[PDB]
């Protein structure tokens, strides 16, 4: 009744969006590994958080100027795990965990067709497929209703750093799964009317004991965290 969600991975432990960090997050209880995709040049999706590679990677430049094969072949993560696109993470853990999938900004349909085309090839979504193996989220509504019209049995999640009404109103017309709002703006009386409007509220990004404590008493659905081993000591 509750999801535990590995934020890019195990990212207060090790290098965000990396394979080794995905590991991490299972092996310290996630239910589900967070992805956050970026665009290649060549329409392809790296597991990326930011629009540029400079933060986190050996590398810079804007990830839609610069094919998958020159990321991967000319740069690493920071401590020299490989940077990896969504195939080699589908390719590696398959049907063994649950994934929860960002199409960052801008909103792109390549992005969302070669998302679809990845999770297909593995069966995670369609015909046999579990439902809540694969939550797609994203700040874009664009992605989620192009997606929601293409596969309308994947759960989507609204990314938003507000709570309204007006927002859960929103994600009913279209069919979403939850809502996934920034954790500091949330109450007890605002999930209650998710909850009355049947919808899941999942928080982020919770990293200490006491306040993943507070989310809990309001009755959120799950939470993204980069600190999974704070969750052992509620
Ligand atoms: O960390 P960000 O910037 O992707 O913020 C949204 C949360 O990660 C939940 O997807
Ligand atoms: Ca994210």
């Amino acid at each position: 009744d509750f999801m535990l969600i590995g934020h890019r991975g195990a990212t207060g432990y090790t290098d965000e969006h990396t394979i080794k960090g995905y590991q991490m997050a299972l092996d310290k209880g996630a239910d589900y590994i967070e992805l956050d995709l970026q665009l290649t040049k060549d329409n392809k999706l790296l597991c990326m958080h930011d629009s540029t590679i400079d933060r986190t990677t050996t590398g810079t430049g804007k990830v839609g100027d610069m094919t998958l094969s020159y990321i991967q072949t000319n740069f690493t993560s920071l401590n020299g795990e490989p940077i990896p696109s969504l195939d080699d993470v589908l390719n590696h853990f398959g049907t063994k965990v649950k994934y929860y999938i960002e199409t960052k900004r801008p909103f792109d349909a390549n992005m969302d067709r070669e998302l679809l085309t990845q999770l297909k090839a593995k069966g995670l979504i369609g015909i046999g497929s579990e439902r809540f193996q694969v939550i797609i989220q994203s700040f874009a509504r664009e992605s989620l209703i192009n997606i929601h019209n293409q596969f309308s049995n994947i759960p989507l999640a609204y990314l938003t750093s507000t709570f309204s009404e007006s927002e859960m109103d929103d994600c009913l017309s279209y069919g979403f799964y939850a809502i996934a709002p920034k954790y500091t703006t949330i109450t007890k009386e605002l999930v209650d009317l998710a909850h009355s409007k049947g919808l899941k509220v999942h928080a982020w990004t919770v990293n200490t004991k006491e306040e993943m404590q507070s989310l809990i008493q309001m009755g959120v659905d799950g939470f993204f965290t980069n600190y999974l081993d704070e969750y052992k000591k509620i």
